[PDB]
């Protein structure tokens, strides 16, 4: 059973499939660092709580989009929203908001999630991002915009092992393909997810598998606590 | 064509029997005792500092079909608002609906505060006043007070030309912690017709959705698409 709530994983748990409108496709820096990928790493402080540090590789392995991740949670209350496991099962819709970083030739991110807690308030995560290529080729550096996104989370009644079920949409908003990167994402996409964290000394691992589309933004996943 | 209102203005109006409701709360699923027959959904949303909807549904299976026909009509919107003017985001929060028990008309009845973000990164308030009748003089489950736990997502069908909807949502209910055969037509995945006849500030529309239900999971998919 995780140690932590469900919700404070997903923005941890592949900013390459969100929808960049025609319009904005000279933008989409996620794509087009692939195949090779790029390294993204986040502080997520949890407000009067704790905090997450993330680092994880996002590339293809063949056809397969791949995310693994380590997380490290330090700083958190016992029986804080988060621990305590207050928060409801449910993801709000936010604007996750890119600047480019272009000596690190990379972008960074900024945004502050809300996640709804039992007895009517809510507990922020404030999200800072970074994102940076890993192969040598050259990759597209955006203007300011965001990327807004709408979640459901679900549970598959045949599952015994505690699960997460999670289809979202994101598109790009606030500004032929444009990158050879861009190519790879053009039909439905097979996605592995890999997790490995570690907050206040409890210890679990993640697996997620599922698709993306990002011709529409939409991501199937389902995660398993193994 | 296009519509004259937004999308996200109509989600609440375009099946509330496909809420999941758990086992120990089986004896407050008003919603599904009413079928076959069905219910009277009749709705008062008023938009803050703009127009209303009055609108009137008739929830019922058609054979093997769960059918939703609704007729709405909206006056007094400024031409400039946020809804006659398309300034909504095409987004649909989670909501809390709170049902109570409307024993003297023997159905139910909510009110609930919709909040539909804005283009300006403000909120558009919807308040909703709803009562629900049951069709028909055999017996219903009146509930205790519970509500409903909804989430939702919005999408397009990226060759579809005409004026559309893709909607995906999940429903549970809850609120009790205590523990018909219009329960059996539920059992599994059951299609779904929605019809929608609208009139807004005498701009003259239709909406027809197609898809399906499953209340075991509390699961809805639709496509809707404007058809006048």
């Amino acid at each position: 059973k995780l140690p932590v709530p469900w919700p404070t994983l997903v923005t941890t748990l592949v900013q390459c499939f969100s929808r960049y409108p025609d319009h904005m496709k000279r933008h989409d820096f996620f794509k087009s660092a692939m195949p090779e990928g790029y390294v993204q790493e986040r502080t997520i402080s949890f407000k009067d709580d704790g905090k997450y540090k993330t680092r994880a590789v996002v590339k293809f392995e063949g056809d397969t989009l791949v995310n693994r991740i380590e997380l490290k949670g330090t700083d958190f209350k016992e029986d804080g929203n988060i621990l305590g496991h207050k928060l409801e099962y449910n993801f709000n819709s936010h604007n996750v908001y890119i600047t480019a970083d272009k000596q690190k030739n990379g972008i960074k991110a900024n945004f502050t999630v809300r996640h709804n807690v039992e007895d009517g308030s809510v507990q922020l995560a404030d999200h800072y991002q970074q994102n940076t290529p890993i192969g040598d080729g050259p990759v597209l550096l955006p203007d300011n915009h965001y990327l807004s996104t709408q979640t459901v989370l679900s549970k598959d009644p045949n599952e015994k092992r505690d699960h997460m079920v999670l289809l979202e949409f994101v598109t790009a908003a606030g500004i032929g393909s444009a990158s050879q990167g861009e190519e790879l994402f053009t039909g439905v996409v097979p996605i592995l997810v890999e997790l490995d964290g570690d907050v206040n000394g409890h210890k679990f691992s993640v697996r997620g598998e599922g698709e993306g589309d990002a011709t529409i933004g939409k991501l199937t996943l389902k995660f398993i606590s193994t």
